[PDB]
């Protein structure tokens, strides 16, 4: 029987370690989609989180950086972030965890040898390896139909294998309608100059067509700190007249990732986005006024985390998830997970990887599971000491909810 | 209900600490007996355990040491074992535990201040204080009629107060009969040169007379590693024809402390005794052949401990007790108590203090109770793990047995 | 590759728990042999280990005890060792582990209900249940052709099923030749009043006849602490001229369980045996002088354990096994298993149950595996900290050797 923090630590850690993970938000693709699925050590080293970091050290111009080959960029980052200074940051630590996880050894610092490992495998093979090592059963992708390369793959028949699920990303539609409406037109969607019946209907058609073609687990959009709702604006009207009605009809959750201020440093590309605290008014309104709609929410500002937890206490149609981007660091993951469990028990999704490069599934879940297990141990122990019987089966059940079931239960799959 | 090892631990520790102790073997005396009762920091520091230890470091010759005054010997020991080297030995640690328990501060290393504490009170006052701090309700003395000093107190009609009990110590009679018989004659005991009926009867009379004057809880003797029985020697015959039959008639247990090899280093005085493993044959014979006699046994050799425990499994007229002298060290107390509990459950007496100096009751019991508590927590945890539901009252009961009731139940008092 | 002590511990414990056990020494019999196979709660409670323990507490005379029915004895032991005092001894804890393993609940202390469970089952079923619960694949019995109740079955053709193996126990022959000599004649073995070629041939024929009837994995005998060899005694001659020769020929090992001092307390029956430290001279002689003979050895004295391990280091034809009887207590099992692994790696057999009652296989292996796993985790962790990388397969392999392969490999089966 589990009758001490010591036995508890053992059971919890084992349960967490053995629980297959459903990664509900990533930038990975089923291997049959091709090269869009990034992987290998050079890709890990050139992850944009690492581009931002190397630029704080190297004297090579950002322009010169983008001009180098992938291998050259990787060589530079390795030398600047791993050799010239100890790789202590979270993103650098992650690269090492991945290598060790693959059987490669960071002690040697033999980059050439690590590279040899990857050249000997196919995409299909590396996916099987990585999903096994990271114990991830399901991967949710981010499928942006506005990206020419992605759209053609879907239009030409590409479908993910059983382990990869789609999520319809709509940033261009919702945040750049003035420009995007012209593309909807090129694609046969007759949106008009004014927002009238015809425009509303065609935007719905667009959403419906893609829901049918992608069979997404949810519709998603990343939003700025200034997001508000209701709002007389293109975003405001599209959400109100098109997105919500359609999402309700197909019982598809609407995922909002709030807090990103795009391109504050355009030259850094993907590494050029910033963060800002958002008002909770828009979210509060959506939850209260659309009781039949489901919402998956994660926010970027550290200062929004606690009030977001309280908001989840108010609305059952709100399911909060992950420690997103700038929140995805040990110090923050820890405080967020503890505040969440303290006020929500197990009714939340603690994490997602946001993996852009296959191997990252290894370090993201490993780093995150160690922290989540420690939180669980403290919480199980507090009730154990209070006289509660905690069984191994109940721990497995709760751990299953957090890493996989709560999500599928929420999305209705 | 005790739902966790953590709660079990605190309940066990509380029970053990709160249980009044019957110390069944000491070298302390009821206060009304006089200066025979030793106490205070100078007495603590000149304990022969510390004398043997200081001679391993000091340049002072043993002759000179014995020549010094109490105070001077104590200053030498304090300086050599506490200041020049850290006082990490069990005996030195004990001195510090006593000091702290009395409210003094070891951190200052102010020996003069410590001495001032003791000069401020009377023997009766210190006895009340110490017995309170060490939570000792009953003390069993070692009463030797062959020691001129002690004998006079008894002949004077002095009686120990209710907190002190007598035990008739017989080493001289049993181990040095050839010399001792001449003293018995001087006392009116007409023992002959030949071991005839008259000699036997006079020796029994000597025993009966002191049993009447002291009303001892048991008769005792310390024996050498070569102890044997039956044996055609004064010791073997005195035990066979006098000691055992008298012990039976009075239903008084016979305590045998086996394993000491006396005076291997004469100049060290009380600090000059050694140890040796003994044969279990004599004890086995006594137990089997004298079923109506009760025996209290403790052995000096580490190598005799396990077989002594097995012998206890064989004979109910055998009660084993304590971790004697060279066995009275944490490492040994722990292995001994665990072997004993695993093969005897709670049917034994784990410890006695053997205190020669009053204050020692504090550390002797503090150090032992913590070890005994840890052993109990493990054993209790193991059966909680097996589904047994131990109650707090059952824990207090077992603790009372181990620290007090088992002894009184065995001596029939 | 295990990178953490947590993953190591999980894997080791899993390996240990799942590893089918080969119990190379018990006092159980294949169920087709009849009532000779003891089982059920009353048999557990009346195990002689508990008879010895209850006698240290109960007012009931040993005479009265033997006169009571099995149920009454069981009731008495339960009240005296489990109710009046916490059942903390190893043997008492063992009874509780057995009950819990069978799904019964120790918390209710309902002996009436526990008994009902066994009443509604057959020997065959319980054997299936227990061997399954205790994960024991093979059981080596102790087969004594001198016991009338057992011999009848062997003579009437009864053969144990494939899960039970035989061991030819020869105590009467080797230790009581003078009284056994006459039983051989009565069976057709013409041994003469003197040790001549005729006697040697008849004894050898006796061994050979039974080795033929039993096909035992080895021949065994328990010896006293005084055992020596060579020796001009019936035992010393039978071993030198008969046992060893027949052993080498059929290539079957000779198991010597040394250290038991028989019936030091006759009235206790099976609970009346004591222990003593033996000389190693005899075992050393046999190993050196009989290179072509296999010897399985276990010793009763705590004081023989370390030197026995060192002796195993000297001779490969020596296989030490288990923590026998009075050694079968956690404190000793732990020190023995650690000394053994430290000086012999995995080249030894850690444990055997010595079960006299069927269900004991549950607690004996549960209590023992628990300890062995801890030792393994510590030893594996030490090399891991040294840089060694152990695989789960190497662990399952090592665990296989300890609990089964080492034995079968030594016996040559
Ligand atoms: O790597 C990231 O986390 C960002 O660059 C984005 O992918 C962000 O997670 C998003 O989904 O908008
Ligand atoms: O202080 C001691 O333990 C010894 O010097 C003796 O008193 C011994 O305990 C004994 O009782 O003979
Ligand atoms: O139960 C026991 O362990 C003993 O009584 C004997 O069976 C001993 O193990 C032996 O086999 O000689
Ligand atoms: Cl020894
Ligand atoms: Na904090
Ligand atoms: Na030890
Ligand atoms: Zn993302
Ligand atoms: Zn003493
Ligand atoms: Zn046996």
């Amino acid at each position: 029987s589990i009758n001490s923090r010591e036995v508890l630590a053992e059971k919890v850690k084992n349960a967490v370690n053995n629980q297959p993970v459903t990664d509900m938000h990533t930038h990975l693709f089923s291997p049959n989609f091709g090269e869009i699925l990034l992987w290998d050590i050079d890709e890990l080293l050139t992850y944009h989180y690492l581009v931002a970091e190397v630029m704080r050290w190297t004297d090579v111009s950002i322009e010169a950086f983008w001009a180098m080959s992938k291998r050259e960029q990787a060589d530079l980052i390795w030398e600047e972030l791993f050799i010239k200074r100890s790789p202590v940051s979270e993103a650098c630590r992650g690269v090492l965890t991945c290598l060790q996880g693959l059987g490669l050894d960071p002690a040697t610092r033999d980059l050439q040898v690590y590279r040899e490992y990857f050249a000997k495998k196919t995409s299909e093979e590396q996916v099987d390896t990585v999903l096994q090592l990271a114990n991830v059963s399901d991967v949710v992708m981010t499928n942006d139909p506005f990206d020419d390369n992605e759209r053609i793959s879907w239009l030409e028949g590409k479908q993910p294998d059983s382990r990869f699920h789609a999520a319809l990303r709509l940033d261009p539609l919702l945040n750049e309608y003035e420009q995007t409406k012209h593309r909807l037109r090129d694609w046969g969607y007759k949106v008009n100059d004014e927002w009238n019946e015809g425009s509303i209907q065609e935007v719905k058609r667009f959403l419906t067509d893609w829901i049918e073609r992608m069979d997404p687990v949810y519709m998603a959009v990343s939003l700025p700190p200034t997001f508000s709702f209701p709002e007389e604006s293109n975003r405001g009207r599209i959400i109100r007249d098109c997105l919500l009605p359609v999402a309700e009809k197909h019982n598809i959750p609407f995922a909002m990732m709030i807090g990103v201020k795009k391109r504050v440093h355009p030259a850094l590309g993907d590494a050029g986005d910033f963060v800002g605290k958002a008002s909770m008014d828009g979210v509060e309104h959506l939850l209260r006024e659309y009781p039949n709609n489901k919402f998956l929410v994660t926010m970027l500002s550290r200062e929004n985390q606690h009030e977001l937890v309280v908001l989840a206490r108010k609305f059952s149609n709100l399911m909060i998830f992950g420690c997103w981007w700038f929140m995805n660091n040990p110090e923050i993951i820890n405080e967020m997970t503890r505040m969440r469990m303290e006020m929500l028990g197990t009714s939340f999704i603690p994490q997602h990887s946001d993996a852009r490069v296959l191997e990252q599934l290894i370090y993201k879940w490993h780093h995150s599971k160690s922290i989540i297990a420690e939180v669980l141990i403290d919480k199980y122990d507090d009730i154990l000491q209070a006289g509660w019987e905690v069984t191994e089966e109940e721990i497995k059940r709760d751990v299953a909810d957090l890493f996989s079931r709560n999500f599928w239960r929420f999305v209705g799959r």
